[PDB]
């Protein structure tokens, strides 16, 4: 039976652990202790790993919920991962380096890997997808999980679905197993590349729905601006991805679903309307309304920029450049608007 | 020679496209600015709508605090409102287009053309038939159709949308295009009519169930999926009773969209989830004369997918359905979604 180590144990992470502890304790292919890895804290005198343990609750990244008893909290990541065949890697995209150095070396032969981490790394061709990270790094084969999948949604149990992408279909197909229930319902799909892709894109799409709601505009507004988006985001997934890139993957959760949510609510949606009723910069509301984080849309945009240089092809996607050219060369929000107006 | 348009309808859709064709009639010698609606008649107050609309120049009732423009003229007989019309445009809601169609008959002028805004569909021996097909067998004129993400109170407001035309004559679609486009309303032509008209119709009924989660408390995860199987299995129906790129227009997915997060079906299918009240009951109580269409389009889709025996390859459409006419509980909604064939 297959062994499984999440490392990972914030809110995401901790989400994840519900589903697949409660179902490598029902299913005979899993070996049913999970491990977790936690990153160790003192949480009132008493050490967060302990508090897992004991509790069965991580009071701090998922306070409310019960974990399933099967998930053992583990705070030294070469312990939670040596013994794993299947590696659930969902840490902040700013971690993933120094766990991936610490791990190398140190894993089961045949381990696999899937990543939840939704950004983007850097690379020969501009960017790198973090799951090709991990795996060069590490030496395993990796496939990814990327959905409309907000983590106290699914901690509560309100439906929702999700995209495996898994070139190995036994692979993709165990994943499944080990992931779904019937309230996180998946979809398998053979790229991993353009599964992957989305999950930066969308958030360059959704700064520039917030712009469109900091200027008085509505639902039809934003459809608008997804619709566009999804076609700016097929378009780049087509000049940028390795392999073939066919539209429908777009429409899996990883990209139409996911990108609607993101227009809808969250950061790059919060920060683009203050942006653009505030005239307050984007480093000064990262500082007054996300305590001083990195806004990953923005810098996407920017990173799009250079690598349309290269390629010769800003003038193709003027939705992508128009965010580009608003946060970053000062272009005034207003005609964010007049490039909806005049587009093709 | 100029071209003549009759609105035939006068809603809070027929209202707001009154003011854009209107607006465009007077500024564009190729059309007579005179444009006929007929307005179906009402006591208001003592007064004939007709009569307030021609003075008042607005449509109190459906688009209240919206001038029309003056050059747009009310009027209460069917067929001298399209007597003379080289262009009819037919928004009235679906279950009132027949009985127009039959008073019409005979009636219009030599060589008019005609464009559908009606979000539903018809029965008839190939199963489907589209309300197009209706009224142009029924009128013998040619049909195009107008569908997206269109909620007709921010149009009204002149906030940035788009639409699709679907139209098989090129030079008719670039003068309908004419007809309805304004900077702030952007216009797709299209030759795939079907498919975009499909997509109007069945929209709404994955809007009842959108609603219906939101009135169980579900977030946007659950809309988001809805959205998203909802566009699957309207892709599916379009392939069985009619190619995947119509659906990246604005008539699929932006539509799909901005109705599941703001229009009336979505409204009252959550008041219904809330409040126990029937759909006829919130209907009256709420929408003030306007009418739903997703219910009975989903009744109508229920019969079309049981005379070709594919009832149960569609649970999302279906369990709309029995919500509505068969006494499903909508606590059981959800159950529907859990073993959908996409995930299968
Ligand atoms: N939270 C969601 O709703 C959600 C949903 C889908 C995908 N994701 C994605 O999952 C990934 C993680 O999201 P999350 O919600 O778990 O974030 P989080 O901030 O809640 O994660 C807490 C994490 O902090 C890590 N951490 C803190 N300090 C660390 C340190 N010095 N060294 C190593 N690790 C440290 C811990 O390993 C722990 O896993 C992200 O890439 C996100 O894109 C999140
Ligand atoms: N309202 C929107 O936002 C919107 C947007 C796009 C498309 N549509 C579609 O446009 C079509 C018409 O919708 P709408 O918003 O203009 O209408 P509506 O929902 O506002 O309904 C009001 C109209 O119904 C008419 N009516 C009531 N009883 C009638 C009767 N016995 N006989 C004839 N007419 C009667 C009235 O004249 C009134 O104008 C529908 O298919 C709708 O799906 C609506
Ligand atoms: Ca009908």
């Amino acid at each position: 039976s297959k062994k499984v180590c999440i490392v990972g144990s914030g809110n995401w992470g901790s989400a994840i652990a519900k589903i697949v502890g409660g179902n490598a304790a029902q299913l005979a292919q899993f070996d049913p202790r999970v491990t977790m890895w936690v990153f160790e804290e003192d949480i009132g005198g008493k050490k967060l790993t302990e508090i897992i343990n004991t509790q069965h609750e991580n009071v701090k990244y998922l306070p409310g919920h019960k974990l399933p008893p099967n998930v053992v909290a583990v705070p030294d990541v070469v312990q939670a991962a040596e013994d794993a065949d299947i590696l659930i890697f969902v840490v902040p995209h700013q971690f993933i380096g120094k766990i991936c150095d610490q791990l190398k070396g140190h894993l089961k032969a045949n381990a696999t890997g899937i990543s939840l981490i939704k950004g983007v790394d850097e690379g020969p061709n501009g960017l790198k997808l973090i799951s090709e990270v991990i795996g060069e790094r590490l030496g395993i084969p990796m496939s990814v999980l990327m959905g409309a999948n907000i983590a106290s949604e699914v901690a509560d149990e309100k439906f929702c679905e999700t995209t495996i992408g898994c070139k190995d279909p036994a692979q993709g197909q165990l994943l499944k197993e080990l992931m779904q229930t019937p309230n996180f319902r998946i979809t398998v799909v053979q790229e991993v590349d353009t599964v992957e892709i989305c999950g930066a894109l969308k958030n360059v799409v959704a700064v520039g729905a917030g712009f469109c709601d900091g200027l008085g505009f509505g639902d039809n507004t934003k459809a608008a601006v997804i619709r566009l988006g999804l076609m700016e985001m097929i378009a780049f997934a087509k000049l940028f991805c390795s392999g073939p890139v066919s539209s429908a993957t777009f429409l899996e959760s990883c990209g139409v679903a996911d990108l609607i949510t993101t227009c809808y609510g969250g950061r790059n949606r919060k920060v683009a309307e203050a942006f653009a009723r505030t005239g307050k910069s984007i480093e000064q509301l990262e500082k007054e309304l996300l305590n001083g984080q990195k806004l990953q849309g923005p810098e996407t945009a920017r990173e799009l920029y250079s690598i349309l240089q290269h390629k010769g092809l800003v003038d193709k996607f003027p939705l992508f450049m128009a965010v580009y050219k608003v946060c970053y060369e000062g272009q005034p929000v207003g005609e964010f608007i007049h490039c909806l107006q005049n587009h093709p």
